[PDB]
């Protein structure tokens, strides 16, 4: 099972 | 099972 | 099962 | 099982 | 089982 | 489940 | 589960 | 589970 | 579980 | 479990 989770945040 | 989750946020 | 979820937000 | 989790945040 | 977790934060 | 919440306020 | 919450305030 | 919370405030 | 919390405040 | 908490304050 491939599970990927990615996030990028600029303030 | 492929599960991908991705998010990009600029403020 | 392929499950993809993607979001991009600019404010 | 591949599980990846990645995050990048700039303030 | 591959489990990766990575984070980068700049303030 | 992707849940995003973002707000920007200038006074 | 991805949960993101972000806020920017200028007075 | 990815949970991110970020805030920037200028007065 | 990735949990990130970040804050920047200028007065 | 990755838990990060960061804060920067200028007065």
């Amino acid at each position: 099972d491939l599970i990927i989770k990615g996030i990028s945040v600029h303030i």
